[PDB]
């Protein structure tokens, strides 16, 4: 019933058999593994999972690696203690990586910490938490005024709102990861810290260089540089995840929510998916229903136009994973019904107009042929009431397909010419108890042209 | 270059293949016969001399039979002189065919005189140019008073306005003709005086009884009764013509400009072909220059939408038939340029959106597949930019598209797939010379139903 | 309850009360002096009756003086009779006016005919009858060589299409005209031999040395460069009559339908009256219906958004004036009846929202408050469904709106605030018996603003 | 500035005149007293201050009383202790209201308990924490299974989903409540937990009975009854609050969204404010900045539509209150500034024409002339970019506009007519400094009809 997907962290508490099969019963369709976490046979072994319930149970789902990524965080504390830090007090980071730290200094983990930042600009330690305004850059220290009480622990997250990080696009660790990535067969890479459309090409060739040319590269953007390059980022990816989160403590936090609907919309139009995530039914963590609140984000964030939504620490080690899949599943359902299709070159022209014939005729299914899913993300860009049937030869292509918004996809022996994609579109059509005989579909495909065109749309009483 | 389509008829004057070779040049796209006058082998010999001319040139012209019709006529007069009508006068109708007429009686040929008239009905004599009022009817006689003074002569045409006529829906001749035109071949019949549907049927059973089941009947619409029942007259035909002339005599003056626009517009509608005809350059017979009340005539029934003019005795047997075809097309070619689609189940869901589709992409062609002639005729509907290139297998369709605005027929060997028909298409689009490589045409055609259908639309560059 | 407006020529046959009276009951509404010919008592006799009629009876009328104009015509030839002249021959123009002509040379008016004439100019002759190319130009002859086969005449007019002539656009039998015009207090002047910008001025300052400058001037387009510089004739003119046609003798036919509907749309968005004129019941000098092309012609013109219609010779000199009137009137109401509103600066803003207004809640009625008569005309912009009654202190004003589509003016002694003209408003609307209790008027006037400015929209129940 | 309305909850923290005159700058427009807490000396003082800082500023704010309502609440336990309540264990409510409860037992304030509810009925206790279903009804006795383990402690607030509760529409508090904010002279009065027509009556009636007729009423909606019958009251009242807090625990939690967005979306087209409430900066109670889920909840309830956003412990007892509502008046600028018009009987004629008008003329002000406020709340529909300032003689007016969407009232001792008021509209235009010298300015106001009809528009030139 729903069309929008949802994607799902999976850990511990949800990695076994049993559980998966639960998950995808209620509404799961990506697993997420999220690799800041987990050691690779833990993932490989939830990937073996997963497939072995999609082979019993003849389910579809598409699979996520998500990468840590570079960052910034401080380092060790004096006998390991936290230390208290008071508004108004001065407070020093150094890149000397052996200093251990005490009320008045810790080191930070990443050497450039002095040359990108300025006097003036904001360091924010341990996701938000504490605020410093820094006010005098010397050698390997950045010395600041703590603008706020807070307790310092160790190891913690730093951000440095507006500035230009020159971080690599990859942590060492994260090339690796990716290697793994394309071992395993992953569908999607969702690559954190992305600033800039020569991370997304770094990626990119190192994926290549180890066989994964196929596997789509969605683009997390956290951070106001990311923001600033997003034309650029996109372009150059296969999607976007729009990470509020971090968005939250490196962006105004009015402008957080424009962003988010500004890079929907953006993907919307370049035919790419978009997955809205971070901070979604996080009480679910510890209780068995979520917030008002945060069903409200869910729903806003659906009618804005999203792909998918993903569930984190709820699905992963929480207390009630199946029950924040089920009524996730719920706000997509009842949100998704109540949104319309937005009609106002030639796949465009032909997948904006089949959408249009198949809302004027009460088609409730329009069939598309892909080789490697752009003829049935072009039809989804437009939102149809219809779902989406998508026919492919390609298995990777089938996979990635199952996070694009109301499409079903279907593996299929071949499709030998035009006339041979509607009779089997047809029955398949039949098939699939999406439509019944006599209703109305319309066929969508590209006939004599390159793979990457759609050019021919066709209609058809089943 | 224009899409209008002219209708010529031949004469005497224009019988020869060398000047319809040079009709043909200067624009002629339908050869009308009218058998109000000629013998079966002059027209028998122009059938022959178009066909041979089509047969050295390469070009498609279609052959349409015009029939004389029943008629109301007065007969003869004393010493065959004319007679002098006076205004207030009595004057008397006979239908006593025996009897010789004089300036107080004359007989008229129809038996049903006193039968169909009322007192206080008009009477018409000699193209409207002597009215009558009936004041009485007994016997075998109508007896009225004269409304104006005029000069009557033998043998004149009789008009009844607002009177339902119950002459037969063909004369002993019709019949005739009819049946030389099946076995001649010819691809239209235009049916003189279409009152009510019945005429069309009996028109009907008689072709089809000799052959001529795939002839197209286009109904000649002349007087109010014909208007009155026009909705049932256009279901039953294949096309019609507008006599405007005719109307002229039989509705309110007024009346005539909407009933020539609102059937134009039902034709239209209906995907039937539609012929303005009578008083279009009939100046001409004797000017080598139209009026500029004529131009302007004739470019509102084009304004209008009508897919074809008629010439009737300018080019049969006025003295300068190439001139008034010439500027004929001038005129056509001049109002076509500015002339816009008209953009507002399955077959017009296909065939609109395949029109919008080829203008949003700028693309020069549709090229459609058709059996009947049914789906080019859809297209032309929405009146498109485009050109229309028409691939039929069949002969009679062939000629029969010849009629409808701004299509050029071609005749193939049959097209045995969906596939076939985009490479075919293609091919014969650049050979056609209405398009060339780089250009952008449509292709629409019918995939996996009956013959009745069009379904399918697909974009191709050339 | 036509909204078209009727401008009748007033003659020998037409000119008395009696005539008069039963001119306006069949639907006149301004009646053309046309001062080709009669002399001063006749024409002021004529103003006299009209007046008188307007007194007795309550109707309000216009009075619209047409001037003859100069012009370049042949003279004399040997003998009383016709030259033939050959395609091909030279044939020679002599500016000396003592010539008689024969076959090789004719004398003309105009002895700047060689000047203004440049080798390769187009000369006509009677109506375009004859056409010639200047082949060279020396002493007192114009040198050209005849085009066409043609019998030529003794004193027939000449058309230099496109030739800038330095001839006024009015001659001292013109001005002296036009002075009587400004004595008599006509309402429109309409000016022949216009050709542009200037032609217009001379008109304008004219009258205004004369007590004419609230004469509103209505040019002339009859001829090839008044249609080139029509932009700049339109904006210094009050309004437009296209003269069918003259224009026709200058221009290729198939333009002149072109033309026409061109300048009547330029008319209409520049809220400035226009008349179509020539050439429209003409038939009606000497029968008493109208052909049906001409019925037809006449109604495409409304259809094209005329403000107005013109008889000529139908209504001065011909047999059948009133019956000419009559048809005329019912082809107004039968065309004006299913015509339809155009709802495609402040004065645009508020009327074209008034409109629409008026439209949303069915007003039958706007009720325009106006001194210059700009605030009417903005508002017949629209093609108003509605009637507008146009409120005007200014007597000339009242007259002037007689001759704008679907506007009844009323002269009112004094609108002293907007709270008053919606007062006063209402209650002349139910006087008028155009609206009834309960109906919705639209008001619009200007307020706090110059007379130029219409600013104010206001809805009432009566 | 901002266009959407800031309603801040006025306690002890914030009800100095000081930190009055600051909320005022940084936004607040409307004061909130929270009936459920205070006595009537210190809400009285509360009034006092801000309406001698309105005087001494010149500033404008309106006063809303919010009523404390009926509720069903727990009692008391044994020595006040709480109890723990484990799932499947068996618990009672009684009616008795002598009885002090333990683990099995508790009293509730209602005694229609027993009759409203059904078995299977389910009982929430504690803002939702502890869910409880029926088994049985017994005398004064309702007796249910703990579905979830919780501690119950004393006066627990309950809510019965989906049932009709027999509570009278106002407590008798209430009452006397409403008696002093009568006699304060209040601007609203927001009515909580209103199910039904016949709540919204009474308490008009009782307002109208201690001189409150002028007292705009606000109806909360909390519960699935109200829900239900939202279109009833909706019509009796003059605006609404969407209590979204009470809602997520009253409905299922998926429908909340639809709820405030339906609620908000009939508001507008009734021309009647809308508040969205509870939930908002919750989190600003304790810490100096929102979370973005805060932040977006709140400006995505602005794109809903709504008039105003409240603040409720976070400026009337939190420690950051001043922050609270700079933030908030931060977010309603930020999303005010991209939203666009909605330009899809006679006063919404006028209306909306006059916004299109505007529009169109770049106006950045329509000044309105208003008795009880309708034709600025008329106008406020459509959404105008431009400001509205409402000129009113009606001091009560001047303050209730205060919380309408972008209207600024201006106090002005008398307009006698039309006229007038475009001359004292443009001097007090350009007095705001809202529009300036040569802007464009469209005034709208009623002529000649009751107060009530908005019938004029106008268009102006400072």
């Amino acid at each position: 019933m729903k069309k929008t997907k949802i994607v799902c962290t999976i850990g511990p508490k949800t990695e076994s058999e049993e559980m998966l099969a639960k998950m995808l019963d209620a509404g799961m369709n990506v697993m997420r593994l999220n690799f800041s976490h987990g050691d690779y046979a833990e993932h490989g072994q939830r990937i073996q999972n997963l497939r072995n319930v999609m082979s019993k149970t003849g389910k579809t789902a598409a699979i996520l690696l998500d990468t840590k990524g570079p960052e910034i965080r401080t380092m060790k504390l004096e006998g390991g203690n936290d230390v208290s830090l008071k508004a108004g007090q001065t407070f020093t980071f150094t890149t000397d990586k052996s200093v251990i730290g005490n009320s008045e200094m810790v080191a930070v983990t990443y050497e450039g910490f002095t040359t990108d930042l300025s006097v003036g600009n904001t360091v924010l330690v341990d996701d938000g938490l504490i605020g410093m305004e820094v006010t005098a850059i010397e050698g390997n220290k950045v010395i600041c005024k703590v603008l706020n009480n807070g307790d310092l622990g160790e190891n913690k997250g730093v951000n440095l709102p507006g500035v230009s990080i020159a971080l690599p696009a990859l942590a060492e660790k994260d090339k690796q990861d990716l290697i793994f990535g394309c071992e395993q067969g992953v569908d999607f890479v969702a690559a954190s810290f992305i600033r800039k459309r020569s991370d997304v090409i770094e990626i990119r060739e190192h994926l290549k260089a180890h066989g994964g040319e196929n596997i789509h590269i969605i683009s997390k953007i956290e951070n106001q540089e990311g923001l600033n390059n997003f034309d650029e980022i996109l372009e150059a990816s296969d999607g976007i995840m729009v990470a509020r989160g971090d968005l939250g403590v490196e962006i105004p936090v009015e402008e957080v929510i424009f962003a988010q609907k500004m890079m929907i919309e953006k993907c919307i139009r370049a035919r790419k998916v978009v997955i809205t995530a971070t901070q979604m039914l996080d009480s679910m963590i510890k209780n068995p229903r979520p917030t008002r609140a945060e069903a409200g984000d869910v729903a806003n964030s659906i009618l804005d136009g999203t792909d998918a939504v993903m569930l984190s620490g709820e699905s992963a080690k929480g207390k009630y994973p199946l029950e924040a899949v089920s009524i996730m599943a719920t706000i997509c359902e009842r949100t998704d019904r109540v949104m319309n299709s937005r009609l106002e070159r030639i796949t465009e022209a032909v997948c904006r107009g089949a959408v249009e014939t198949a809302e004027k005729l009460d088609a409730p299914l329009i069939v598309v042929a892909t080789q490697g899913g752009k003829s049935a993300r072009a039809v989804r860009k437009y939102f149809p009431d219809a779902t989406i049937l998508a026919l492919t030869t390609n298995e990777k292509t089938a996979h990635q397909l199952v996070l694009s918004k109301g499409v079903v996809p279907q593996l299929v022996k071949e499709i030998t010419s035009t006339d041979d994609f509607y009779r089997l579109g047809k029955e398949l059509a039949l098939q699939s108890g999406l439509a019944h005989k006599g209703d109305v579909v319309v066929m969508v495909s590209g006939a004599l042209v390159p793979s990457g065109t759609t050019n021919t749309a066709s209609v058809h009483v089943l």
